[PDB]
């Protein structure tokens, strides 16, 4: 789309929304919830945000390596100044909510949201055939600091937690 | 497109994608999808095929699948040999949905109707999701088929509807 590609120095695009079921402190997978709209453009205009897209909830690489790496380093991400971590995929809000609960996330440390119809991912050119790509975006006070996509199957070289922590460290405010 | 009717043969060449249960309920461990030959499975015995609009969605979770789980023994007393839940969600999501509901074995299988291929072929899909419907088969012959068009209702596809039609057999 017109936003494609996102590059450092760009503002995060306007009018970006995701659908999600807010966490409640409970990990009960049989409580489905009720989706609401998350205004990502407003949220990302203040503070430091990490936005990670994965091709699919509950799929092997996304589960076994990608999301678990971020979960293991949530203390380091917080100490590096990250105010919010967002995981998106094309799966609907109900599936994304179950995926976060399956990974033990009961609070706002990581939100799990749906990029409905890959609207956002397609706008920045990183979607295919109904699924988002695997990518990571770091934003600070509305400004894209980092945006990279993993095109190699099974790799998190560019969108994994280590790449994000490296970017944060190069900002010079540790 | 006329629907599946009692007395019709169950359609040929119906296949789903699914991850075979292992006995583990760990949702962070996934297996490898394989094909499930539903036409062959349904050619013998009594089978119940239930389509839901989405794994983990409120009616499907809180009312629909839980009813079949709670009354599994009643279904077996009526001679039910297979219970299959399908949706357009991929096999990884369907596998996790089965585990979320505590199903460790093949008593209820959770399979993907990839691209709503089967549901579309019988006129019960829309916009990338299957409808909410149930099909009861005995030895390859449909004995019941109906779809729920009222949001939130399992009147036509819920376990009570299935138990009733089996009780009239």
């Amino acid at each position: 789309g017109a936003m494609a590609p996102l590059q450092p120095g760009d503002s995060f695009p306007a009018n970006v929304v995701f659908s999600y079921i807010p966490p409640t402190g409970s990990l009960d997978l049989t409580v489905s919830g009720r989706p609401i709209e998350y205004n990502a453009s407003e949220a990302l205009a203040k503070g430091t945000s990490v936005l990670v897209a994965v091709p699919g909830a509950f799929t092997p690489t996304c589960q076994e390596k990608h999301v678990t790496g971020f979960i293991a380093k949530l203390d380091q991400l917080r100490q590096a100044g990250v105010d919010r971590v967002l995981f998106i995929a094309s799966n609907d809000a109900f599936v994304m909510s179950a995926w976060g609960k399956a990974n033990g996330i009961k609070d706002e440390s990581i939100l799990f949201l749906s990029d409905s119809d890959t609207a956002f991912s397609s706008s920045i050119g990183w979607a295919n055939a109904g699924r988002t790509g695997r990518y990571a975006i770091v934003v600070k006070d509305g400004k894209v600091v980092y945006a990279a996509v993993d095109t190699v199957r099974g790799s998190t070289e560019k969108s994994g937690v280590d790449a994000v922590l490296t970017v944060l460290g190069n900002q010079g405010k540790l």
